[PDB]
């Protein structure tokens, strides 16, 4: 309801194109289902754009990571570490919404220093993981909020 990323397109990521199991539409979808209800990738490190169903006032940014869907919930060895949010503005042009270093926490629940308002929304992963001996990114939702 609230969630105003599902519905979301992917427009733009630095990921080859690949079918298809536990694809980038798995973290836009809002919800946990199951361990197939994630985005994970074999590629440590990347960005993805989307493009919201509208251009929305966001306040609030919300990431579940690996141990929010059940992955190594006693260590969160495999919980996201270094990850930034970025967002389109009206000259077309890419800004720094939010960066995230030394993460551990099985979901980070972020408000923003102020609102943003845009359409186009950019996750940038630097780090995927807190040293788990199977590495990959494991994002089970990206979720953001209007006021
Ligand atoms: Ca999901």
């Amino acid at each position: 309801a609230s969630n105003i990323v599902p519905g979301a397109t992917v427009i733009d990521s630095t990921f080859p194109k690949t079918e298809g199991g536990e694809g980038i539409e798995g973290m836009l979808n809002g919800t946990i289902t199951s361990l197939s209800d994630k985005w994970s990738s074999a590629q440590l490190s990347g960005s993805v754009d989307i493009r919201l169903t509208k251009p929305r006032t966001v306040v609030r940014w919300v990431m579940d990571h690996a141990g929010a869907g059940g992955e190594s919930v006693n260590d969160g060895l495999m919980n996201t570490k270094d990850f930034d949010l970025y967002y389109k503005d009206a000259d077309g042009e890419w800004k720094l919404a939010k960066e995230v270093r030394g993460n551990k926490a099985h979901v980070t629940d972020i408000t923003l220093d102020k609102p943003i308002t845009a359409q186009d929304w950019r996750l940038n992963v630097v780090t995927s993981d807190n040293g788990t001996p199977w590495k990959a990114i494991r994002i089970y939702n990206w979720k953001m909020y209007e006021k």
